[PDB]
């Protein structure tokens, strides 16, 4: 109504960002953060090289702070990530066969329990297939567990935490194609064998421009497996700088996105990843693209805010 939280509290669904607990000692962003969101994750507090820095050695205090914001503000907490190809630190690496298996299995038991209760849907297995289709080739996991390591971490996360919401995560995958076909097929095996799945998140990491269209007929057919589905880490990056018509184009793109989800009635939400362009990790990893968030680097909204209200 006034608010993004109001337009999707009011639809009765969340919308959530990625937060950077450092950030919160910027009066601005916790504003924002406050007001504006119903949903928090972590952006990199929950992350094994940011959990476990050592075998079996954990560091909690930055993720302890996201979950003690979210209870604080009376957010939706949602977990991210327990395993992962990446922000693997060496030493998990550098394990083999069964050292590798059970340090990934003690990883997933210690976060899940650590955080159970608070934490009420979790990332358990974050990026598991390749576009194209098939499985990720660049994966420690993949490399050194085969392709049961995805079932292990399942079962293994709902051993720890009895009621959480487990999902699994990916990109490339808000369109029908060969990525989201293989990681439809496992889903769909595992409801059938009973292995511990609630929800499968689409990252929707996109271009301006470039929304897939048949997103909300993907969404469905998942969400008709019996498992719920989530918009995990929206943000769709331009050229930069911004001007009317990228504005514009991409405000348009952020409505899609929200309307597929709105369109399926499993769909559970929309997460952005983050709040402000001036902290967007896009610009650092692909150089002159950026912009892709709600709000600007001085925190003025861009056309996408009235867009997302609109949709919800
Ligand atoms: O600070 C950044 C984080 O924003 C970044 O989060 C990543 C973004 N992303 C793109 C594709 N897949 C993903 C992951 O799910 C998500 O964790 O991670 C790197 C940090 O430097």
């Amino acid at each position: 109504a006034t608010t993004l939280k109001e337009a999707a509290d009011g639809a009765g669904r969340d919308f959530g960002f990625a937060l950077d607990p450092n950030r919160l000692s910027e009066a601005q962003y916790k504003a924002i953060a406050d007001s504006e969101f119903n949903l928090v994750v972590a952006e990199n507090a929950m992350k094994w090289d940011a959990t476990e820095p050592s075998q079996n050695s954990f560091s909690f205090g930055a993720g302890d702070r996201v979950a003690s914001y979210a209870a604080d503000t009376g957010k939706e907490l949602y977990g991210h990530t327990l395993v992962w190809h990446s922000q693997l630190p060496d030493w998990a690496k550098n394990l083999n066969g069964s050292a590798f298996e059970s340090a990934m299995v003690n990883h997933v038991t210690k976060v899940a329990d650590h955080f159970e209760g608070k934490v009420a849907s979790w990332d358990v297995v974050n990026e598991a297939f390749a576009d194209g289709g098939g499985r990720r080739q660049d994966s420690a996991f993949q490399q050194k567990l085969g392709n049961g390591y995805i079932e292990t971490a399942f079962r293994a996360a709902r051993a720890a935490d009895p009621t959480a919401k487990l999902c699994i995560n990916d990109y490339n995958v808000e369109g029908i194609n060969a990525k989201s076909n293989s990681l439809y097929d496992l889903v769909k095996d595992f409801k059938a064998r009973g292995v511990p799945l609630d929800c499968v998140g689409f990252q929707s990491h996109l271009i301006v421009g470039q929304v897939p269209g048949d997103f909300r007929q993907n969404l469905q057919r998942f969400a008709d497996l019996g498992v719920d589905v989530r918009i995990t880490e929206l943000d769709i990056r331009m050229r930069t700088p911004s001007d009317a018509t990228k504005l514009a184009t991409q405000a348009a793109d952020y409505k899609k996105v929200v309307q597929a989800c709105m369109q399926v009635t499993r769909c559970q939400g929309v997460t952005v990843w983050g709040i402000t362009d001036k902290y967007s990790w896009v610009p650092d990893v692909f150089p002159g693209e950026g912009a892709a968030l709600v709000w600007d680097a001085s925190y003025a909204k861009k056309p996408a805010y009235a867009a997302v209200m609109e949709a919800f």
